[PDB]
Order: C-alpha cells, then sequence, then structure tokens
C-alpha cells in the first residue's frame, strides 16, 4: 500500500540508509508492494530459516535424522550462542539445533547445522537448485554479519528471499511434516520481537526470523496474516545505518505497523 512506501522512505531518511521491502500474496506469490526489491542486502540471521530448510530437505530425503546427536567443543562457541553454550558436554540433536538457531538466533547452532549440510557453499547450492538465483552464503557466524561496503558475500535481495520463503513454507518442496516443523520453529515465542511481533494483531499468525549484524544490517522475513493463518510474506532489510539500534528497530517496526494498518 502506498502508505507503507511512505513509511519505508521515512525510515531511509531517519536511518540514513537504504531499506528494501517486499510483500507477496502467500497463495499466489503476486507482488503486492515493493521498494528496492532487487537491491542486495546482507542476510544476517534471516539465513537461519534457509539453513533449516536445507536440513529438513535432507531429512525428507533420508539423508539426515532430526534426532541425530551433535557433539561439539568450547572452541566452536561463538558470540550470541545462548543455547549451545549450555550443551558442551551433552551435545544437541539436529532438531534442538534448528530450534535454537531459529527461535533463539543461536550462532553456534547455525554453524553446527552448516557443518551438517557441508557448509555455506552447500546451502548456496540448495538455494540454486530450488530456483533462487540470488541468495548466497559465503561465511559462517559471526563473520557473515560483517556488512562491509561493496561486499557481495552473504547477501540476498528482498524479492529472492521472499520467493524462497514462500517455496519453503507452502507447496511441496518440503514434506508436510517438514513444512509444519519449519513453521513451528518460526512461530515459537521468542524473548523479544520488536520488528513485527510488536505490531501484529491478536489472533494473527506470524512465523518470522529476524537478523541483526554489523554496520547497520537489520532484517526480518515473515509469513503473517489474520485469523491464525498466514496470507502474506513480508521481507524488510536495511544496512549501513549508524543510528542507534533502538532507532533502527523503531523505524522498521513502524513499517510493520503501516502494513498492518493498511492491510
Ligand atoms: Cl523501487
Ligand atoms: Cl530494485
Ligand atoms: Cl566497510
Ligand atoms: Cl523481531
Ligand atoms: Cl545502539
Ligand atoms: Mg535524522
Ligand atoms: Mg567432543
Ligand atoms: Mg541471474
Ligand atoms: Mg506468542
Amino acid at each position: 500500500h502506498p502508505e507503507t512506501l511512505v513509511k519505508v522512505k521515512d525510515a531511509e531518511d531517519q536511518l540514513g540508509a537504504r531499506v528494501g521491502y517486499i510483500e507477496l500474496d502467500l497463495n499466489s506469490g503476486k507482488i503486492l508492494e515493493s521498494f528496492r526489491p532487487e537491491e542486495r542486502f546482507p542476510l544476517t540471521s534471516t539465513f537461519k530459516v534457509l539453513l533449516c530448510g536445507a536440513v529438513l530437505s535432507r531429512v525428507d530425503a533420508g539423508q539426515e535424522q532430526l534426532g541425530r546427536r551433535i557433539h561439539y567443543s568450547q572452541n566452536d562457541l561463538v558470540e550470541y550462542s545462548p543455547v549451545t553454550e549450555k550443551h558442551l558436554t551433552d551435545g544437541m540433536t539436529v532438531r534442538e539445533l534448528c530450534s535454537a538457531a531459529i527461535t533463539m538466533s543461536d550462532n553456534t547452532a547455525a554453524n553446527l547445522l552448516l557443518t551438517t549440510i557441508g557448509g555455506p557453499k552447500e546451502l548456496t547450492d540448495f538455494l540454486r537448485q530450488i530456483g533462487d538465483k540470488e541468495t548466497r552464503l559465503d561465511r559462517i557466524e559471526p563473520d557473515l554479519n560483517e556488512g562491509k561496503l561493496g561486499d557481495l558475500r552473504d547477501t540476498t535481495t528482498p524479492k529472492a528471499i521472499a520467493s524462497t520463503l514462500r517455496k519453503l513454507l507452502t507447496g511441496e518442496l518440503l514434506t508436510l511434516a517438514s513444512r509444519q516443523q519449519l513453521i513451528d520453529w518460526m512461530e515459537a515465542d521468542k524473548v523479544a520481537g520488536p520488528l513485527l511481533r510488536s505490531a501484529l494483531p491478536a489472533g494473527w499468525f506470524i512465523a518470522d526470523k529476524s537478523g541483526a549484524g554489523e554496520r547497520g544490517s537489520r532484517g526480518i522475513i515473515a509469513a503473517l496474516g489474520p485469523d491464525g493463518k498466514p496470507s502474506r510474506i513480508v521481507v524488510i532489510y536495511t544496512t549501513g545505518s549508524q543510528a542507534t539500534m533502538d532507532e533502527r528497530n523503531r523505524q522498521i517496526a513502524e513499517i510493520g505497523a503501516s502494513l498492518i494498518k493498511h492491510w
């Protein structure tokens, strides 16, 4: 809706940074609204949904087991690993790692899951195979959050990842059990949801994954809608701002508020 565009613009002005935005109709994939939809932005932790989609694809193919136990060590622990730092001695199952990676944004969990699939190049190969010609993962956590000027590594476009999320959450790319598991992880309550959950009406569904990185990178991908069912995909990215984190979050939240008001 045009009013959302005005709010995207206002976010660019307040943040001193580009903002990319797309809304899709979930059933048809039709583009309902867009701003900078084909420009590149860092994925940051929004990639963790794509990662878990690749894991679940392997589960469906009999190449992985959700119950397989992954053992790791102290040196594997990187910053912002609130779940994995509690399981050095006992390990975590693949299922537990995907829950941590998505709901808690656990960085080491994502790195371990990347090992399970064979690394960033294998994620990127999966994405290419499902028809995403843009998204690329090059590095693991935390270095993928760098947000360096002029660096194409670890980027997507709003348009690409919106279509990829639609492929993962609907249709037959994943089995029903795996689709539902991915949605369950994305819907699970989290500690703080400033970007959209904070705008979402009661009784609406949201399955979301946020991201935050260096150099102003911030983003969210989501399927949301009224009446306990998703009906749209929304993707919002920004990078480059040096405004406070609170200001970044507020500006993106106001985009969400507008989307909901003018739904
Ligand atoms: Cl545009
Ligand atoms: Cl564009
Ligand atoms: Cl730089
Ligand atoms: Cl959030
Ligand atoms: Cl700050
Ligand atoms: Mg200003
Ligand atoms: Mg060990
Ligand atoms: Mg191309
Ligand atoms: Mg809740």
